[PDB]
C-alpha cells in the first residue's frame, strides 16, 4: 500500500518558496501518528526543507527521489526511481507537489488536511494533487488549531 500524506489551503496551495506558509502543531502530530515505522518518500527540495537536526523524520525509513546521480542524504536512502522506493507493506509519500503527482498512480490513500486560509494560488507553488473521480473521500468535522487557523481531515480511499 502506498499512500500519500498532505496539508493544503482551501484553494490546494501546499507550498511557497520551498517552504509552507502555516504551522498547525495539530497536523505535525497527525502527520508523525499516520506515518511512524513506515517508509517515507519525498522529493529533494522536500528533504531539502527539513532541518538539520530532524532529518531524517525518526521512526521511519526516509527516502529521498532526486535526478542527481551524486547527491547525499545522510541517514536516509536516496533512490532515483519512485517505484524503486516502494517495498514496504505501508508506503507513506510526504510531498511535495511534484512526488504527489509521481506517486499519485501508485496510491490507495490520501489523507489530507484542509487548513481554512485564505491563500491565493500563485506562481512557483507546489500544488495538491488533483484526485480524479475514482477517489471515494471520508470527511471529518471541522476543528480548530491553536495557531489560529481551522483545519480538517479528509481521508480519500479507493480499491
Ligand atoms: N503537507 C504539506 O503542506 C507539504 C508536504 C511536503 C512538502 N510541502 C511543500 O512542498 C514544496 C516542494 O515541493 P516541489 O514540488 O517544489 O519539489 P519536490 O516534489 O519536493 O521534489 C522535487 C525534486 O524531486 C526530484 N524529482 C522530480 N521528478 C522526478 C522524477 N520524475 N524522477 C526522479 N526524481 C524526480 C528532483 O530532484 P533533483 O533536482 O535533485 O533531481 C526534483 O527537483 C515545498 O514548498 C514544501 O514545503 C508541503
Ligand atoms: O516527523 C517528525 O519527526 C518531525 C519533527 N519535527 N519536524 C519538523 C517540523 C517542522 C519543521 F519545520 C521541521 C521539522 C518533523 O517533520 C515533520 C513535520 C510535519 C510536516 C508538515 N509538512 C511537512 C512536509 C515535509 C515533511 C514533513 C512535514
Ligand atoms: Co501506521
Amino acid at each position: 500500500m502506498v499512500g500519500l500524506i498532505w496539508a493544503q489551503a482551501t484553494s490546494g496551495v501546499i507550498g511557497r518558496g520551498g517552504d509552507i506558509p502555516w504551522r498547525l502543531p495539530e497536523d505535525q502530530a497527525h502527520f508523525r501518528e499516520i506515518t511512524m515505522g513506515h517508509t517515507i518518500v519525498m522529493g529533494r527540495r522536500t528533504w531539502d526543507s527539513l532541518p538539520a537536526k530532524v532529518r531524517p523524520l525518526p521512526g521511519r525509513r526516509n527516502v529521498v527521489l532526486s535526478r542527481q546521480a551524486d547527491f547525499m542524504a545522510s541517514g536516509a536512502e536516496v533512490v532515483g526511481s519512485l517505484e524503486e522506493a516502494l517495498t514496504s507493506p505501508e508506503t507513506w509519500v510526504i510531498g511535495g507537489g511534484q512526488v504527489y503527482a509521481l506517486a499519485l498512480p501508485y496510491a490507495t490513500r490520501c489523507e489530507v488536511t484542509e487548513v481554512d486560509i485564505g491563500l491565493p494560488r500563485e506562481a512557483g507553488d507546489a500544488l495538491a494533487p488533483v484526485l480524479d473521480e475514482t477517489w471515494r473521500g471520508e470527511t471529518g468535522e471541522w476543528r480548530f488549531s491553536r495557531s489560529g487557523l481551522r483545519y480538517r481531515l479528509y481521508s480519500y480511499h479507493r480499491s
